[PDB]
């Protein structure tokens, strides 16, 4: 299963890197766009893009590297993909699902959740689990509010693949 990494700036500030478990054996349609997006190994990706929405207790989106707002991104298949499947459940925080705009919408898009979110099984692709830095993705949450706009900027200076 594919290990990546995001390493954090806070307004001016490195927090430090997050990494993550990509469940290809589950979902692997889903976790080779992620995958890709992290080595910008198709030209394109997260590198410098935003966490754009951040709610306390609920979750941090990103991967709108196009518009940077929610509106945009794109997955590296060249139209949006569908959903592969729900096996995997919105348990706790600290996991990586997909954002979309309905069935069959998956795009570049993904949020790490910040609690158990269970209300959004079957409704969003679930795709890989934080494995180091849970402490990284507290302090994306520290940024939050109650209507997502974040208090500081909250950039993934740099990404890849180990």
């Amino acid at each position: 299963n594919p290990q990546v990494y995001m390493d954090i700036k806070i307004g001016n500030k490195p927090a430090g890197r997050i990494q993550m478990l990509l469940r290809s054996d589950v979902v692997p349609m889903t976790a080779e766009n992620f995958r890709c997006l992290c080595t910008h190994e198709k030209g394109f990706g997260f590198k410098g893009s935003s966490f754009h929405r951040i709610i306390p207790q609920f979750m941090c989106q990103g991967g709108d590297f196009t518009n940077h707002n929610g509106t945009g991104g794109k997955s590296i298949y060249g139209k949006k993909f569908d959903d592969e499947n729900f096996i995997l459940k919105h348990t706790g925080p600290g996991l990586l699902s997909m954002a979309n705009s309905g069935p069959n919408t998956n795009g570049s898009q993904f949020f790490l959740t910040c609690d158990k979110t269970d209300w959004l099984d079957g409704k969003h692709v679930v795709f890989g689990e934080v494995t180091e830095g849970l402490d990284v993705l507290r302090q994306i949450e520290a940024q939050g509010s109650k209507d997502g706009k974040p208090k500081q900027k909250v950039i993934i200076a740099d990404c890849g693949e180990y």
